[PDB]
């Protein structure tokens, strides 16, 4: 059934106030209804019970808007990217995952099918809507700017050699609309 | 001092590069890199406190020359030439397995994070920020353009689809990095 619904509510409402140092499946099952073998038929483990709840969590703050201008909507949603890599548990949740899954396969999987790939998948779309109207070159490779939008706030905060500032988000947008040559 | 003593460090640093790539970090041990330097442990301990030290050491100076940036007076080939030797490390070379695990790790352990950027990625990233200011400095770049955020805009993107494959890390990728950049995706 959508059952399936209220343990993801329940797993999301958890993450955002607490990350997943405590998430587990016996908790789970009575915050929620029950587990009955059921969570680990759904989610065989907890990064992909973890990843499942955490997606549909954050679903709505960040998904695109569309107002015409790539600039500003692109600038709008990796603001709110941001403020949840930054300001809520998100981030330490995904680095943390994300770490893990360099050497457990299962979980890398599971990291590219419930997050990952959805994600790539929405900011393509809204990249492709632009290049269609003409504001983003007709050769531009969309998942290529993924990596260099979203993929380098990704990488300052496994490598914090640099500061995740608004700063760097307006140049990330700026440096690749614009370009950086003269 | 620094040079009979700086000579045994780059001989220890050299052992400890060609296990690493060789046989992964798993298999890196002190014991088994005094043994094949001829230096005791004693002063290994004293040069690196921990495995993961030692592993980013080496590491470090194993990819050292081949990442080295060339600096022709033409930012897109010396940038193009070197992120090339880049991919080739990180996607045909066991360096790149060796690099994404340490990363890996790094996310629950506070002081192998420390050693990663002391040992390795600070030092990378003011390699690539020098060669990047120089381009500025010539005029190639605008000169209000902060060249650290470049360094997330190009290798960045690269470690990203490198720590989570959702798409490959090939040629054309690596070329389009540099060209969305230097020109910009916008018509005009």
């Amino acid at each position: 059934e959508e059952v399936r619904a209220e343990v993801l509510h329940a797993v999301g409402e958890l993450l955002l106030t607490e990350g997943t140092a405590q998430l587990t499946f016996e908790r789970v099952a009575r915050v929620s209804g029950v587990s009955k073998t059921t969570l680990y038929k759904w989610w065989p483990s907890k990064g992909a019970l973890a990843l499942d709840g955490y997606f549909h969590a954050v679903e709505d703050t960040l998904a695109f808007p569309d107002t015409g201008d790539v600039r500003a909507d692109l600038l709008a949603q990796l603001r709110a990217f941001t403020h949840v890599m930054t300001r809520t548990p998100g981030g330490r949740i995904l680095t943390e995952l994300i770490g893990a899954a360099q050497t457990d396969a299962d979980l890398a999987t599971a990291y590219r099918q419930l997050y990952s790939a959805q994600r790539r998948a929405l900011a393509a779309e809204r990249l492709r809507h632009a290049r269609e109207l003409g504001q983003i070159r007709p050769d531009v490779d969309v998942q290529v700017l993924v990596d260099q939008l979203w993929g380098a706030v990704y990488h300052r905060l496994l490598i914090p050699d640099e500061p995740v500032d608004d700063a760097f988000v307006t140049a990330l947008v700026t440096n690749l609309l614009d370009g950086v040559c003269p």
